[PDB]
């Protein structure tokens, strides 16, 4: 492949470590980058490295290269997983991205549920809304760069050591029965027009963002538990809408319902959700 000197890091500057994301995002490993910043060559940064598996096909390689090229195009934001570099020359392709040490948002929320399980950390109402605000800001950035996610879900949001929310897996462009690493059905986050008419827009990502809000306020709850694909289809045709979680305000439930508008044009934009969530954070108590 051609050397892009914007992004090239010498192979000997990368110390590869243990695997990370359960295989969900392909072969991803924790690594240490020496002198990632040309400005600071004696500093190590923990990073995530994506590479090809042993029995990888030509398409598999094509998908990895495509994903990296998209991330250069999309550019940098606080609330997305950012490209940091690549090892393209003289060995296997390595794509180097930001490391989020507290894992996906579903895991992060579940680990901070109140005791039954005795957790070491607990989240205020302000913390939950702040999570929602950060995802909305990342999505507003990606939409502004004309990027449609197509799988927005707490499982595709990663949390850093500093509790920053980062949208992942936005750079890649369908078996309705295939389940997640965790055993859930991705069709349960899809807008009806995406599910039935294969039409994917920023508006269908807002619908997914509605399901993600529901995941946040249930602290990593599973949408439509025990509902198979055929029954989900009937629920959507009948216009079913999930119940309001306990410990969720009328205002946040109405935001969820607005994200789930049957008419795509009538859903709020991510620009609108960022403004509304900004106001709500400032007015939400951190005392419980
Ligand atoms: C070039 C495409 O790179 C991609 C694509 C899709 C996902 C990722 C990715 C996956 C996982 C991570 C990650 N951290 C983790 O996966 C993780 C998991 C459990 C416990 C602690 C950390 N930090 N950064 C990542 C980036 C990288
Ligand atoms: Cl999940």
């Amino acid at each position: 492949l051609p050397e892009d000197p914007r992004w090239e890091l010498p192979r000997d500057r990368l110390v590869l470590g243990k695997p990370l994301g359960e295989g969900a995002f392909g072969q991803v490993v924790l690594a240490e980058a020496i002198g990632l910043d040309k400005d600071k060559p004696n500093r190590v940064t923990k990073v995530a490295v994506k590479m090809l598996k042993s029995d990888a096909t030509e398409k598999d390689l094509s998908d990895l290269i495509s994903e990296m090229e998209m991330m250069k195009m999309i550019g940098k934001h606080k609330n997305i997983i950012n490209l940091l570099g690549a090892c393209t020359q003289d060995g296997p392709l390595y794509v180097i991205v930001e490391y989020a040490s507290k894992g996906n948002l579903r895991e992060y929320l579940q680990a901070r549920r109140p005791p039954g399980h005795n957790p070491e950390e607990q989240l205020s109402s302000k913390d939950l809304v702040s999570c929602a605000y950060q995802v909305a800001r990342g999505m507003e950035y990606l939409a502004s760069k004309k990027c449609i996610h197509r799988d927005l879900a707490a499982r595709n949001v990663l949390v850093t050591e500093d509790n920053v929310m980062k949208i992942a897996d936005f750079g890649l462009a369908i078996d309705y029965y295939k389940k997640t690493t965790n055993g859930r059905l991705p069709v349960k986050w899809m807008a009806p027009e995406a599910l039935f008419d294969r039409i994917y827009t920023h508006q269908s990502d807002v619908w997914s963002f509605g399901v993600l809000l529901w995941e946040i306020f249930t602290l990593g709850g599973s949408p439509y538990p025990g509902v198979p694909v055929e029954e989900l289809f009937k629920l959507l045709k009948e216009g079913h809408r999930m119940d309001k979680p306990s410990n969720c305000t009328n205002e946040l439930y109405m935001m969820m319902r607005d994200c789930w508008h049957a008419v795509p044009s009538q859903r709020p934009t991510f620009k609108q959700l960022v403004e509304d969530l900004d106001r709500i954070v400032a007015l939400t108590s951190n005392q419980e």
